[PDB]
């Protein structure tokens, strides 16, 4: 089978962001991967595939212990860094765990483990860990899901029910931040069938909606890796969308029209909801959502 | 170290919703699985972890071929039929089969139909590896699980809160739209509720027990189940925790919560209202009246 489609429709199962790291001497790792999960709970295991032609496996190979940083939301830089070849602990601060263990800062969570055993897996390495300790801190997570950083939307689905007051999981849900999470539901519920059937994924309208207005600026504006970046501008190319004449990005007359029009479903819904209200109420509402995100 | 402490600390690991289905003959299983990842490209592996009291493996074993279906976030359902054990899951369940008689769901994200490659022993579960022989690529917007409970995918890149121009807040300048406000808006009512919530000591599973059991009491765990958008291995588990820190009281009728457990929900609801009275403040009543009116309009509701 062709390994890009292969690993195009391995980006439909979301997962967070980790950051492998391992310490031996001085030599130290640190390696972005989402190929994490869970494994054993007695005794507490589990493991990872890392790429057998990286440079870090022979440090994590080395290393008696290694670390599963668990990213939270607000460290997409910081899964940027250890995502590339490179001194990637330059200007990162970090603590020392058991076997010297690079443990970093605002995590949402922590697993110290021992190297248990590594088992051949294909092109990777199946790096299997015995969590020795664990550091539970609850932030919000980072995903990564169709070669793009999201979040997570909050808050069980509504009862779409009976009464009026039943639609509620509870009668505490009748509040303003429940009801922006059911709104973002609805919202993509419309948008999300509409862009796939135009054949775009996540990766490829970020990059769309982003140049058609004007790779590491690229990289903080889309959210998006830079392995993404290269992959998806690659697959806009072959559909006529984009030229990469190695200076920079920029779209084609078809890519332009492509944007605007995932911009006209993106507001599709909205039109056609608020149709009934007056062009004052309709500009307020824009104006209190502006409160709410602070610009 | 503690088994339970163990388990909710991988919460913090959100990941997408399968189920792993196989068929020999009529014999048939379907498990929810969520330890699912990727391995290899060349050749295409996959592995799972099953575990080994699960009545399910010895099929698994038996069977060449096994399917990994990433299920939608319209499939909450189809993820607690397959999350429990029973003589007969596929019970007014469609599905089609593929290679190996791989039983395969529809209406899901992708489906990965994987022959057998090999079995690694891990701990208190098996390790299957399978190698894909073909799979699905729909899109289609997938089910998270994290901290024990269902929830969705928030989209669209983060804003530039730090910029000079008010038209170079926005990635570019086709993000000025409705679908992009209202996301964002929930990133900051989000980036302010949560951690007020962390502090109380609440994670998710806890928070959708205290304001659902705050209203009406819980008889079966089949209801809750439908309206906190949790597994009911997770409700049990939740439920316990809520009756160490005094604020639940499982009577044996129905699950009820404590006047410690009414105050905690109220508690969250303060929260969650205390961002929109502060920056809404300066409106007046039918103009936040109006503005609930149209969100419910995007609803649904
Ligand atoms: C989201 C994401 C997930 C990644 N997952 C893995 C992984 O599971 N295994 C792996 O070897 N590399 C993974 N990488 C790439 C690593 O960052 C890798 O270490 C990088 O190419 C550095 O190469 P090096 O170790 O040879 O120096 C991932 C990168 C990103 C952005
Ligand atoms: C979200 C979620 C993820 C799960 N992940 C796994 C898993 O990775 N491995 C596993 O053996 N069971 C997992 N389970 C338990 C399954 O629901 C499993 O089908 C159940 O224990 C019954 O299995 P049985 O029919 O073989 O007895 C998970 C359950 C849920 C709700």
């Amino acid at each position: 089978i062709d390994p890009m489609a292969f690993r195009r429709a391995l980006g439909n199962f979301a997962t967070g962001v980790t950051i492998m790291t391992a310490q031996t001497s001085g030599e130290r790792v640190g390696v972005t991967a989402n190929s994490f999960n869970s494994v054993s709970l007695d005794p507490a295991l589990v493991l990872w595939s890392i790429d057998k032609k990286s440079s870090s496996y022979r440090i994590f190979e080395e290393a008696t212990h290694f670390g599963v940083n668990i990213l939270s939301a607000a460290q997409i830089e910081l899964s940027n860094r250890f995502a590339r070849r490179s001194d990637k602990f330059a200007n990162i601060e970090f603590d020392l765990g058991v076997g010297n263990i690079p443990l970093f800062k605002n995590c949402s969570a922590a697993f110290e483990c021992e190297r248990y055993n590594i088992v051949e897996g294909g092109d990777h390495w199946i790096i299997i860990g015995r969590v020795v300790k664990f550091h539970d801190h609850g932030r919000s997570p980072l995903l990564y899901h169709q070669g793009a950083y999201s979040a997570v939307l909050p808050h069980p689905s509504l009862n779409m029910s009976e009464t009026a007051e039943g639609v509620f999981p509870g009668r505490l849900y009748d509040n303003m931040y429940y009801l922006l999470t059911q709104a973002v539901r609805a919202y993509q519920n419309d948008y999300q069938p509409k862009q796939l059937a135009s054949g775009f994924r996540t990766s490829e309208a970020r990059l769309l909606l982003v140049l058609e207005s004007k790779k590491c600026d690229l990289q903080r504006e889309v959210a998006m890796p830079i392995r993404e970046i290269e992959e998806a501008t690659k697959i806009l190319s072959e559909k006529g969308l984009l030229i990469d004449n190695g200076q920079h990005y920029e779209l084609t007359e078809q890519g332009n029209a492509c944007a605007h029009m995932l911009y006209k479903i993106a507001e599709s819904h909205q039109e056609e909801v608020f149709a009934k209200y007056t062009v004052d109420e309709r500009k307020l509402f824009k104006n209190m959502l502006k409160d709410l995100i602070g610009i």
